[PDB]
C-alpha cells in the first residue's frame, strides 16, 4: 500500500509500504490529534489509538 507518512496530509509526499499496512496513530481521548502516520501497525494503549489499513492507497488519512 502507498501510505501517508506525516501528521499532516498536505505535502505531496507518500511512503510506499510495499506489502505492509499503513497506520494512523492519534490520541485516543479528545482532542484526538494525529501523532503520526507510516508503515506497519504499532500497538495502541490507553493513551494512543492506532488504526491500521491495507487498502485502498492512502487509507491512513
Amino acid at each position: 500500500t502507498m501510505c501517508y507518512s506525516h501528521t499532516t496530509t498536505s505535502r505531496a509526499i507518500l511512503t510506499n509500504c510495499g506489502e505492509n499496512s499503513c497506520y494512523r496513530k492519534s490520541r485516543r481521548h479528545p482532542p484526538k490529534m494525529v501523532l503520526g502516520r507510516g508503515c506497519g501497525c504499532p500497538p495502541g494503549d490507553d493513551y494512543l489509538e492506532v488504526k491500521c489499513c491495507t487498502s485502498p492507497d492512502k487509507c491512513n488519512y
